[PDB]
């Protein structure tokens, strides 16, 4: 859809994960480059993917630099060649402060999460819309979408 203006930017990495992986890696830094402040409880992030066959997935919240994160797995509609589902990550609390503001205000938040099945089985990410290939270092992954109060602020949904 239409991307509403904001000063929000997403950096993404996956620990250099290959298309064939034991789990999905999502390491994200959401930055505020401007002078506004943003309420993290209003941020959602979607990582779009294709479900093998509706096997049960679990989201693991390894690290969140401000507040906490939780995830749901959801059907995507309409379906895309590379996605029939999305993970939605919601941040619970805290504030993205203005860029340059004094500690302990912070203008970015780091979110590190993993998605895995329970049955020991691996993931083929070559079929996941949001999988950008191997990204060891934080870079642009425009295939992950960020919303503020439900409005698209970053990335390109399927």
């Amino acid at each position: 859809p239409v991307q509403v203006n904001s000063d929000l930017k997403l950096l993404f990495s996956n620990n250099g994960a290959a298309a064939s992986s034991n789990q999905i890696y999502m390491n994200m830094k959401l930055q505020n480059t401007g002078s506004s402040t943003y309420d993290l409880s209003k941020i959602t992030i979607r990582y779009f993917y294709t479900s093998d066959d509706d096997k049960a997935l679990t989201y693991y919240s390894d690290y969140v630099s401000i507040g906490s994160a939780s995830a749901t797995f959801n059907n995507l509609s309409p379906v895309h060649a590379k996605a029939n589902k999305y993970i939605e990550i919601k941040l619970a609390s805290g504030t993205l402060g203005a860029a340059g503001a004094q500690w302990p205000s912070q203008s970015e938040v780091t979110i590190q999460g993993r998605v895995a099945k329970a049955d020991w089985t691996n993931v083929d990410q070559s079929n996941d819309y949001s999988y950008p290939g191997s990204m060891s270092q934080f870079g642009e992954n425009k295939l992950v979408a960020v919303y503020y109060n439900g409005a698209l602020v970053y990335g390109t949904p399927p």
